[PDB]
């Protein structure tokens, strides 16, 4: 079993650094590319950037450049997230995503999340923000994009946990996804639909183009339980 191990919460002074650390189990990083983002307070994931862990190369969300700094060690299998200059603003929930270098993005892993409290571009679009849905209702949540996009993937976030790949490739369901879900669109829409809800389908809903940098994600769709 694959898992990327977060170092735990920090709580630090405005004006300072902190070093975060992801170590993987089960998977050599040097295998892909080790992603780092950062969901805020509102509950949106924004993308700091990715690390190749075998050659060092590294991509940085321009927003980011300058403020983060990716190293690894890849003896001991660990991705490093340095962040500087720290502020209030900063306070969130960072997380370290390694998944499928190329090619269908099939198989996706997230740590668990470090929460870092601080003491003092291809925007796409998802509709409906919010809505209510009770079991056996059908349920179709879209995302358009500002530019055409190759592909759209789709992650399923629940109450205290990190993002989950549902719908990868538009419309490849990912492993453990129920057929009752479905993906597609092209160009610069695309939408997830629910023939029949669950109960068990109440999360938040992201939708993520992975074809132009900085990558980019939906602001999400909270789906409810009617």
């Amino acid at each position: 079993q694959v898992k990327l191990q977060q170092s735990g919460a920090e709580l630090v002074r405005s004006g300072t650094s902190v070093k975060l650390s992801c170590t993987a189990s089960g998977f050599n990083i040097k295998d892909s590319y080790m992603h780092w983002l950062r969901q805020g307070p509102e509950q949106g994931l924004e993308w700091i950037g990715w690390i190749d862990p075998e050659n060092g190369d590294t991509e940085y969300a321009p927003k980011f450049q300058g403020k983060a700094t990716f190293t690894t060690d890849t003896s001991s299998n660990t991705a490093y997230l340095q962040l500087s200059s720290l502020t209030s603003e900063d306070t969130a929930v960072y997380y370290c995503n390694e998944g499928t270098p190329t090619g269908p993005y099939y198989f996706d892993y997230w740590g668990q999340g470090t929460t870092v409290t601080v003491s003092s571009e291809n925007v796409l679009t998802q509709s409906p923000a919010i809505m209510s849905a009770s079991p056996g209702e059908k349920v179709t949540i879209t995302c358009s994009a500002s530019s055409s996009v190759s592909y759209m993937h789709w992650f399923q976030q629940k109450p205290g946990t990190s993002p989950k790949l549902w719908i990868y490739s538009t419309s490849n369901l990912a492993s453990g996804v129920p057929a009752r879900f479905s993906g597609s669109g092209s160009g610069t829409s695309y939408s997830l639909t629910i023939s029949r809800m669950e109960a068990e389908d109440a999360a938040t809903y992201y939708c993520q183009q992975r074809s132009s940098y900085p990558l980019t994600f939906g602001a999400g769709t909270k789906l409810e339980l009617k």
